[PDB]
């Protein structure tokens, strides 16, 4: 059926036309790399274009599809691609923030909505999800992932692929997804984007690979090859990755696209000239060439010289044609070119309300200490509070529209998003006064601020000095009843090519924060960030800290919802927050070492520890507070022993012991006590997000079976070994209840 | 003969019970030196029962002789003991810490320092040193960088050879030659977070191209023993890693010696999480580990394992034979008391000749990092602060100004710490009658007293008192404002580096940097004499201090050597062997890095969509091979004897180096090669040669390097050590950053 159709089409094709299906030039207003493609009208005519990307607007896409359908010899329709990462126009939180919902239904929903919007506007293909594991918060691209953990990363990868594609991409509101960046890109040395990656095969499989595999097994249509080398070979020329693992081991039936000029960049990597690396890429299992024109300009010559087989070419071409067929583009090239759809599907109130809900769900309450508010009274937390009197909103993130959506919002209308001040003004009209002061620049260094606010994120820095801005803010702060310090990163301090060697709140903002605290007014830190920051000073001195990541186009409203208690925060961290950059890499699923430092023993000579800080993150994986409290009973294991075909249930009663209704992410960890290789001190193996009224309890039950206990041993065999296991359940990866069982 | 050894050992082993064979594999700890937590007990009775193969941490020929006499006269078979110690950079005469010593780029001096240490150690009963430490590291957070020779495997390998040869000589036959022990096999310098003992993980390709060569070089130089490392490799503690300890070490490299564990390395595998004591002990001996340091895994569990078939008699016999062979090769069956001459210590230890050598080698190790011109007096053109004639009032200020015990450096376990002159003491002696040495402590080591305590353990107290920072600073400023020049003696205490001394920030500590700022504010000329066991983050100091001399830890004669440099008796010629980062967030920085697919071109920081950071450029403050002189050297263009060679060929790269300044001095001329295109990505350069030359003012020398295809080999994707045809770039210069370039082509034919 498909096979026969594609056989017949391919029998007609010239070598040039087969090669053309593998070519993906760039166009439009959206800029995601340096090199630009020329002469696109003619190339479509010559049959030399497989797809395009970065073109926005159903009408413009329709026009281009027409040229392909009507002006090329064979009429083969184009794929239309875009980075639809965490929204099209309705922007959800950045993926890292979104991961802190621990809510696969919400995550699927966000992808569903983005697909509806993008498909309504002509897009058939998104370069998403980004599933790279990272333990290095220096790397700006942590903003695009789902944190450090592969179990949670894998579940999220599945939710995103399903949200975008549905069952089989048959509907006109379903699009093809693309798991990226295969593979290991999050382990770039120094946290410096694009830098050398190196690790053992054992680490690859146990620690980094699961999310890519989960996407493949969820039926993801395409895979993007990464910029990094693996084992000294750029991923785009690594046949072990792109054929042996991807196809041979996991059974991937789709196609592989490069990242931006990934082929020609192999010249700079230092593995040969354009022809050589182009031939190596297609022979490795790469099917589509993003921008470099390596395939289109050199593959014929390589075929003539016997460096690439006609077989290899036909396979690459076939995979591209199968993707087009599966999307329904041969049945109808204009499947996604309904000019009536943008008006009914894009940036609707329904979509924006969903984004607002998901944003509030993504926030992580890091601290909410009791503060003396009125003398004589027992100390109470600052959050939540009723919007009354004068609310100061101060800082460089307080009145920026364009920094609200987050990095990788290329189709968003940035200056349509309400700033925090605008959203809070709306939400408190008639009830409180919102008093604004800028307070500081983003950072002292003007050049830094300029590059940190590129892609239209300017904060309109002017000639007012740090001291002037501070003084104005203190005048405002001292007229107020409470201070909302809106501080942290600009959105483009994270994302692609946005690596940091220092992870503090920037200098002038931290100074501003210190001065606001010195007023004696209550201070809430509303923290904008795309990554873990080093917050030990803020943890010591600020009473309340709400990590809002970048919450999307409706962030301002969601922040209001959290501050005023309309939503009780329930986010939990998915990446460790280190005390300093000298502890990197810090991650919860670490080996014990031969000289573990016992709890509370810092400092101890001859143990694995530092002279100047303990081994712990400030906030561990899975950490997050609520306006209520939860209490855990002891773990009930249904068996003390099981065999390889058996099973048990781990159960724990969770009680809401405070005064607020709220959600709790109950987290399941397992430690394999003894291994033929060293095993992590714990691994996340399940979770359940529960909602409880005050005083209400729920018995949370986890099924545990031997398949969950498997790991890649020294010989890379995926096996569960007999022995003892420790089951841990708790409110984060640090504070847990424990019980043990034996596998026979 | 080899056959005589086999016959003798065959005969001895025929006598031995299983318990006696197991006993040869047992290495308890005793004596006054502390290098770990666990301690041994009942050693006298254990030796009597034949349950002890060697001991370590026992100092003094009288004590060692007594113990050897018990082994020889009172055990059934009289098998003599090995006596081990960490003789790392000196016995009593202390040379610079190894990392400092590596900056001499002088293999003759390095060999000499090991020779002297062996002479002193052997005089005092020691037959075995746990040295050299040859671990590659790119992570200056790790305290043990102090013990190695930097980031580079080419230089690392040459130093490993020099050290082994210095200790052992041709074949350990002489009574002033001892058995060496290459450590820590393997990859221990890549521990995550720079945190000692932490997880190591890397590809096999990285192991062989970037980390393994120095171990291999020690093995090929005939090192008698290998110490297994604390870290895991491929998820297996090195002490249980049969691929490391058998397949690589014996299978690939032909190692003929024995493997000892590190301190309780076997029982620590329980904590690593790979099983109980019996299980991990069986795995260790089966892996190729021959001697058990302290844990008593072998002695307490091997017989049960042999009964149960978990370890074979053949495996026990092989391990025992290796130990007996080491003892045989050291001459201990010929004479158990070879090293127990009670009269040698008085004539061989801490002699003037030894100490004069140490003083010379210390001055040779220092790295001049900065020496800018300063205007001392209106109307006189500006000149550098260093060197200066000792006259007037010379202030020496800081917590490292008057500490004897912090001079030798970490890993000086046999030194008499309180006998080393302090810097003030040394400079006072050297300037008697010419200058007044003024002194103030100026600051504590660091603001936190608890930190200072752990930083000055092992008898390195700075005698911190309850004076306020104000008292300390005011006294220093009263000194500074009377002085003609200020020597700011700042940096680390010695035990801020070494084992279990990892740091997450690499600054000069808070109160010392505040002191430095205040001294600079006086307007008097300031020379930073920097004590450290590691690269530090020195961007502020490079911007603000006119002269910076890195003296590492120079050893027992450091004070005199520092005087030699300051007063111009020696012209500094040290070159860095490890990159100095601008901040900890750049780690790891190393010169021999891959290009990436998005390289930032020179001078283009910042550029979006290149491999670079938002907040700092990609560069270290000081690159690999960096070091200044009191003179300047200029380099002509490179002349290659031919532009094309094949696998059978060779060429010569030659460059004229001229001393263009006013001082005679040494230059380390460094050869780097870039393999431009590979089947795998190749580093942007690799050190492949060097020559240290001495030139008088105005003098020139043509420095020539032989380049052959064997130098161009590397491990490809399939771990084949191969040279590939293609273009190569030859670079020669004064450091890894500032170089001349020429190209040549390699063909198959
Ligand atoms: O450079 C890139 O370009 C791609 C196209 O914009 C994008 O999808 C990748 O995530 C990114 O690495
Ligand atoms: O712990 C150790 O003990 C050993 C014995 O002191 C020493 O040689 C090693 O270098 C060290 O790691
Ligand atoms: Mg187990
Ligand atoms: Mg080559």
């Amino acid at each position: 059926d498909m096979d026969r159709f594609i056989d017949a089409l391919m029998k007609k094709m010239t070598v040039e036309e087969k090669i053309g299906q593998l070519n993906l030039p760039v166009t439009g207003e959206i800029t995601t790399g340096q090199a630009k493609s020329s002469d696109i009208a003619a190339k479509i005519k010559r049959g030399e274009v497989g797809g395009l990307f970065n073109l926005k607007g159903v009408e413009k896409i329709r026009d281009v599809q027409k040229q392909a359908v009507e002006q090329s010899r064979l009429g083969i329709p184009l794929l239309f691609g875009m980075d639809v990462i965490h929204g099209y126009e309705t922007m959800f939180p950045i993926p890292l923030g979104l991961s802190c919902t621990w809510d696969m239904t919400a995550i699927e929903e966000s992808a569903r909505i983005a697909a509806i919007e993008a498909s309504a506007d002509g897009i058939s293909w998104t370069f998403s999800p980004m599933v790279d594991i990272s333990r290095d918060p220096r790397w700006g691209r942590v903003s695009e992932g789902s944190g450090e953990d592969p179990f949670l990363g894998a579940m999220i990868a599945e939710a995103m692929v399903l949200g975008y594609q549905g069952k089989d991409m048959q509907r006109n509101d379903e699009i093809m997804a693309c798991v990226k960046h295969f593979a290991l890109y999050g382990a770039g040395e120094g946290g410096r984007d694009y830098n050398t990656v190196d690790m053992s095969r054992q680490r690859m499989f146990n620690e980094y690979m699961l999310p890519y595999e989960a996407a493949v097994e969820a039926g993801v249509g395409s895979v993007m090859a990464s910029f990094n080398e693996v084992d000294g070979v750029p991923a785009t020329a690594n046949k072990w990755l792109m054929t042996d693992v991807l196809r041979g081991q996991w059974g991937f039936n789709g196609f592989v696209v490069t990242d931006y000029t990934g082929i020609s960049e192999m010249i700079d990597h230092g593995i040969g000239d354009l022809q050589t690396v182009s031939a190596r890429a297609i022979n490795a299992g790469v099917d589509m060439d993003m921008v470099s024109e390596g395939f289109v300009s050199t593959l014929k010559k390589s075929i003539q010289e016997g460096k690439v087989s006609m077989e290899t070419l036909n396979t690459a071409c076939r995979r591209i044609l199968e993707a087009k067929y599966k999307l329904g583009l041969f049945d109808n090239p204009y499947k996604y070119c309904d000019l009536k759809r943008p008006a009914r599907d894009i940036f609707t109130k329904a979509h924006r309300d969903a984004a607002r809900r998901i944003a509030a769900e993504s926030f992580v309450l890091l601290k909410n200490d009791n503060v003396t508010l009125r003398p004589g009274t027992p100390a109470e937390p600052l959050l939540p509070f009723n919007p009354k009197g004068n609310i100061a909103v101060i800082g460089p993130l307080a009145d920026s529209r364009t920094n609200m959506p987050g990095t990788w919002s290329v189709a968003a209308v940035l200056d349509r998003c309400p700033s925090l001040v605008e959203g809070l003004k709306e939400m408190t009209a008639g009830k409180a006064n919102i008093l604004y002061a800028k307070g500081s620049n983003l950072i002292s260094d003007a050049s830094y601020e300029e590059r940190a606010t590129m892609f239209g994120r300017s904060l309109n820095r002017d000639n007012r000095t740090d001291e002037q801005l501070l003084n104005e803010a203190l005048t405002v702060a001292n007229q107020s009843d409470i201070i909302i310090a809106a501080l942290g990163e600009s959105s483009e301090m994270s994302g692609e090519s946005s690596s940091r060697t220092d992870l503090n709140i920037p200098d002038v903002q931290q100074n501003l924060l210190k001065e606001l605290l010195k007023t004696g007014k209550p201070v809430v830190l509303v923290l904008f960030t795309g990554r873990p920051l080093t917050l030990t000073w803020e943890q010591e001195h600020v009473p309340a800290i709400l990590n809002v990541w970048f919450g999307g186009s409706e962030a301002a409203y969601a922040i209001g919802d959290a501050l005023f208690g309309y939503v009780n925060p329930g986010g939990k961290l998915t990446m460790s927050f280190p005390k300093n950059v000298g502890q990197i890499p810090l991650y919860y699923a670490h080996k014990n070492t031969g000289r573990p430092l016992a709890q509370g023993k810092w400092f101890e000579k001859f143990r694995s520890n530092y002279l100047d800080v303990d081994n712990e993150p400030l906030y561990p994986f899975g950490y997050g507070l609520s306006y209520t409290t939860f209490s855990y009973g002891d773990i009930d294991l249904s068996r003390s022993t099981i065999d390889m075909t058996g099973e048990l249930t781990a159960a724990v009663m969770v009680t809401n012991t405070g005064t607020w209704p709220g959600s709790e992410v109950v987290q399941l960890y397992i430690r394999d006590l003894v291994g033929s290789t060293t095993r992590p001190v714990k691994e996340l193996k399940g979770f359940q997000k529960i909602f409880l009224e005050p005083g209400q309890s729920e018995i949370v039950r986890f099924k545990i079976a031997p398949e969950m206990l498997r790991y890649y041993n020294y010989d890379l065999q995926l096996v569960a070994e007999p022995g003892e296991f420790e089951v841990m359940i708790g409110t984060n990866s640090r504070d847990v209840k424990s019980a043990r069982f034996t596998l026979k």
